[PDB]
């Protein structure tokens, strides 16, 4: 119920740069392993690509977005996502963070 | 989906990022908030007995689940269930707290 993430789209590649506690145990990660990595660690052979194209587009654009995509964890185990994605920008206007919510 | 983190190796560890739905839950702006600790939230109504704990669990280090009376921007009375969670680095060092609001 509370399973998030934030990256930072101004650092190379977006990388994760925090995760909740609940992220960590729905996807089997520790921090340690997460943390500076772009959140497509998460997908795998069986996700499909036109799906993950719909938060391409909505990065790109910076709007919110929710998909459900295929998604492994650490082991290999599917789990359950429904990605909420939202844009955060500064004052200047000017992009600064990504939100993302995980529902299971 | 309304949560907040907070950086305690900043001064009063104050809040440095907010999710839209925390915005709209207290009606505040982003620009209003940031910079600024938690605590304006609180008011008259507001348990000082309850306030305690989380001043303890902000001490200790210690994840907890409270709930309080806060005021939105506009002064309008809810009651907040707040769950609190320290986030430490691999060398031991405390580098936020993340709340989450149910109301
Ligand atoms: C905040 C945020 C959270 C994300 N969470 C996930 C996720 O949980 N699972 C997933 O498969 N992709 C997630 N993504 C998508 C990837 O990070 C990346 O945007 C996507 O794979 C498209 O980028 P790419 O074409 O370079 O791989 C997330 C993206 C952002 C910005
Ligand atoms: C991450 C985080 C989120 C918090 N969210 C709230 C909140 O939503 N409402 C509230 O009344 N206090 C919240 N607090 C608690 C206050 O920031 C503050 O710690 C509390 O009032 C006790 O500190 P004080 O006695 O110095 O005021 C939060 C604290 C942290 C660390």
């Amino acid at each position: 119920e509370k399973n998030f993430v934030i990256t930072d789209p101004r650092l190379p590649d977006n990388p994760i740069i925090f995760a909740s506690d609940g992220f960590l145990e729905l996807t089997e990660y520790s921090r340690e392993e997460i943390l500076g990595r772009n959140a497509r660690f998460l997908q795998g052979p069986e996700t499909d690509q036109a799906t993950v194209q719909k938060i391409r587009d909505a990065i790109r654009d910076q709007r919110e977005t929710t998909v459900q995509l295929i998604n492994y964890t650490k082991s290999g185990k599917k789990f359950w996502n429904l990605l909420h994605l939202q844009p955060v920008r500064d004052q200047k206007g000017e992009l600064q963070y990504f939100y993302g919510v995980q529902l299971d």
